[PDB]
């Protein structure tokens, strides 16, 4: 199965910058969502979950086909709460009907990271909607109750190595867990709608206590009112992961650079870009455009 990127007919960088700008203006407007967090975090999670169904062994899933629009994937228990991000993007798709679903969902995540003062994430267009029968079955996204070995095995299905895993997990500074979505509750830190290396700092510097939550699941809780999933905490239990967590806690710039590469890789897994496709786009923030 090969998925060749095909540029939306006649569209260039400026067209996609307009879609980025619409997303970013709506992010700015809808600032009350989820007790004033805004939609940035859920859009990052959306872009990851539409990408994270990929299987390197047969090229099923991944961001290319935009299959999250189909009920089987939209209703995956692993995706509970992402309907909020889908609803946010609907008026954007209405304004730009020519964009593919996979391009829109992935661009949502890129826009969110940059508008939250994160690193620039290069982004490529050309994902093409595929039919309902190409929707991956549920069960391809990761469980949170597991250990470092599980995390490493899981991410190898996505061709991600240790550094890429640790860098991607830093997105868990953003937003929060919600008991009714996932059976976990709480934020990972204080700055949860600005992109920083706080996840790593908190892992290393907080006084964590293993507790059961109100859904009877184990999570690690700090006196500051932060939480970590067992899979997050595993990054300081595994010696290889711990070394990288320390690196990113010490150097936010290095974290930014590694996250940008890993996040682009995640969103492009499964896609063959023809050698004459456009170079990756780097979108200007609203601030950079005076908008
Ligand atoms: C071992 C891998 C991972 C596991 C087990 C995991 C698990 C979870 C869980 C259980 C939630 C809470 C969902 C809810 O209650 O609303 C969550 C939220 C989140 N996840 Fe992850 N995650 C993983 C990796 C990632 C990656 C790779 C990214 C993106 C780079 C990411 C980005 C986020 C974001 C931004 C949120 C907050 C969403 C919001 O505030 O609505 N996660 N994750
Ligand atoms: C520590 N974590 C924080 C989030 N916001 C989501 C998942 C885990």
């Amino acid at each position: 199965l090969v998925h060749v990127a095909s540029v939306e007919k006649g569209r260039s960088y400026e067209d996609f910058q307009k879609v980025y700008n619409a997303i970013a203006l709506k992010l700015r407007e809808d600032d009350e969502y989820d007790n004033y967090i805004g939609y940035g975090p859920v859009l990052v999670r959306l872009a990851w979950h539409i990408s994270g169904t990929w299987d390197k062994h047969d090229n099923t899933g991944g961001s290319y086909g935009g299959t999250y629009r189909f009920k089987k994937e939209f209703n995956d228990p692993s995706n509970a709460g992402l309907q909020n991000g889908f609803k946010f993007l609907e008026p954007i798709h209405k304004e730009f009907p020519w964009i593919s679903s996979g391009d829109l969902f992935s661009l949502g995540g890129v826009t969110a990271v940059q508008e939250m003062q994160g690193p620039k994430i290069p982004w490529r267009c050309g994902r093409v909607d595929t039919p309902e029968d190409t929707t991956p079955d549920n069960g391809r996204l990761p469980d949170a109750d597991k250990d470092a070995g599980y995390v490493r095995t899981f991410f190898q299905r996505l061709n991600m190595n240790d550094r890429e895993v640790v860098a991607l997990m830093g997105a868990h500074a953003l937003g929060k867990t919600h008991l009714k979505n996932s059976g976990y509750e709480g934020p990972g830190g204080a700055a949860n709608n600005v992109f920083t290396n706080e996840f790593y700092l908190n892992l290393l510097n907080e006084d964590w206590k293993l507790e059961k939550n109100d859904a009877n699941n184990e999570q690690w809780d700090s006196k500051s009112g932060y939480m970590m999933l067992p899979t997050d905490y595993s990054l300081i239990q595994d010696p290889k992961y711990l070394s990288i967590v320390k690196e990113y806690a010490n150097d936010q710039d290095k974290f930014f650079k590694d996250f940008s590469k890993a996040f682009e890789k995640l969103l492009e897994n499964g896609i063959t870009f023809p050698k004459d496709a456009p170079s990756p786009f780097i979108f200007k923030t609203l601030e950079e455009q005076g908008l």
